[PDB]
């Protein structure tokens, strides 16, 4: 594997978890036999450098692992792999957490305690945090490696900026400038028989006696309008708008009104409303304020205006905001209207539901 | 004009607005010779009935006119019109309310300075009524009557509904079942000279000396998406929802992810999520509270969910609610994500600028 592919960059990760996973066993044993004062200080230091830097597993490694390559199996049939390593990810998490909250709550324990905790549940999430890089470099990885095609490694290097790497810093890869990348849902998922065969024994236990199903459901359907981060057709984008808790007026670049969001508004809009110039549709005492605003968001001296009210038992939030496209041109304003009331009523945490 | 009809309605409208114009006085000067006290709370008992039946003239009448009926003549270069009319509307809306907070406020003065404030200011009120009735009648009415089609009446009549009338309930109008409703960017809005000559003297006055300016700007853009309440391109889509100040996440019909918001989001998203089932998504501790939402969605038990907790600084209010189409049916459901500290933090009014 060159420098570079996902692949080596998860190997390269595994072994700085390793590391990580021994020095932290290293450290809490030796705190355990530990008498003097200033040496507690030091190993203790070190200790919540590692522990801090070991939450990091679950944001980076792990994470890019559940986001950018469990789909690729998934469709492959694989979805146990996925679950079950998902569901231990989140175990070594949690402990990763408790083992925090120890060595930040040491003070409100004797000494003898907090020591004797801290080596046990330390040699807890090392010997986790081993045998994992172990079921990974040795059981899914292979099982990775077999089964992936460039173009799905490529699809899955473009995005692994977006989550980061745990202690690597790995190059630029690209297979080739004529391997197209591949998407989870432009796979062929399917695998042969002798694939099948060849999968480590681990993972064809995992399927409890039960041959391989493939996922071959198509994304792209036959009117769909693709936005670039999804696909929608008229009548879900119709329904969204509708449902969104803010009211919206879309003016395009004739400073004409393009769009309203449908449903019940706070500011009623009607449909011999479109194409008319945004000034044409307010008072004329109230033009002075709409021309102001525009100019100023055309010629880049501000980026919003926001007022309120209340409006009965209603607390309407107005804002307006000028609109850029990808190479950076104005292409025309939006208002957005809401009742913000209802936020204001809330308090304290909600984690559950009621039903 | 048969009943029904948009234009009749404005007459029988204005014909209302006229008894209430000079009840409204007959009224007011009468309170003003009355020394009666229990003939007094009986004048005061209609005067409140009457001036809060004016306060409607604004809500409906005038404003299905400047909403519905202006767009189509300002395409004529007809504007000013427009924009003369609406100024006066608002003025006689300002006196109307400063009437109803006399009539509010009578005990605060002496009975003289009270029955002598409310007679001028009702002689104004019935004055500019009254002036305006005659204005719109006998001037702008003529115009519309002889420069609208059938079809941009059709189009009005079907709108007018949404707003609501000035103590009239017209009956049903179409002109045809093969006359198409025109909307005010499908019209022809050029005008020949002999129309020009045959305007009343006052609207030709009004231009100031320069010829009409037709307004031919077209609505449907050639790569557009019509939404029902406006046209969009891909791009403003895109724009539009990266602006909300709520992140969106899309699960359709089969459970997947379909579509999610671009920008910056307090939930990361990436491409690989896309026709990923919604229940993969998540890790496997999370899946029973998706498929119990969902399954209460579907089947209609709940039409919405809602979470919330501190995330740092923000105060991320996240809410789940079934989509449904035109027909009724389900067509999946929405994820909305929204830091609400920053309106948490709202306090009085804001309704001028700063620049």
């Amino acid at each position: 594997l060159p420098e570079g592919h996902p692949l080596k960059t998860l190997y390269q990760e595994n072994k700085e978890i390793m590391k990580d996973a021994e020095m932290l066993n290293l450290y809490a044993k030796t705190l355990a036999t530990t008498k003097d004062e200033r040496m507690r200080e030091e190993i203790l230091g070190v200790l919540e450098e590692i522990v801090s830097s070991l939450r990091m597993v679950g944001f980076t490694h792990y994470n890019r692992e559940e986001m950018l390559i469990f789909p690729y199996i998934e469709r492959r049939g694989l979805t146990v792999i996925a679950t079950v390593l998902w569901t231990k990810h989140d175990e070594i998490r949690a402990m990763i957490k408790q083992l925090a909250e120890l060595l930040r709550k040491r003070e409100e324990m004797p000494w003898e305690e907090f020591v004797e905790k801290f080596k046990a549940k330390a040699g807890e999430v090392a010997f986790a945090l081993s045998d994992m890089v172990f079921r990974e470099n040795n059981i899914f990885y292979p099982t990775l490696k077999a089964l992936l095609s460039e173009g799905e490694w490529k699809a899955i290097k473009m995005q692994e900026d977006e989550i980061g790497y745990y202690k690597v810093k790995p190059p630029e890869w690209d297979p080739g400038e004529d391997v197209k990348p591949l998407h989870p849902w432009e796979i062929n998922p399917e695998l042969n028989v002798e694939q099948l065969l060849t999968l480590p024994k681990e993972v064809q236990q995992a399927l409890r006696g039960q041959p391989l199903e493939f996922d071959k459901t198509q994304l792209k359907r036959e009117e769909d309008i693709d936005l670039g981060t999804g696909y929608l057709n008229i009548e879900e984008l119709k329904a969204i708008f509708e449902a969104l808790p803010v009211d919206v007026t879309f003016i395009d670049k004739d400073d004409r009104v393009r769009f309203f969001s449908p449903g019940e508004r706070i500011f009623t809009r009607t449909p011999s409303v479109l194409g008319r110039p945004v000034q044409l549709c307010h008072p004329p005492k109230s033009v002075y304020v709409v021309n102001k605003i525009l100019k100023a968001f055309k010629e880049g001296r501000k980026k919003e205006a926001t007022f309120w009210l209340r409006l009965r038992e209603k607390y309407v939030y107005i804002k307006y905001v000028p609109l850029f496209n990808e190479k950076g041109e104005y292409i025309g304003t939006l208002e957005m209207t809401m009742d913000i009331a209802p936020y204001k009523k809330i308090e304290g945490e909600k984690r559950l539901l009621d039903w």
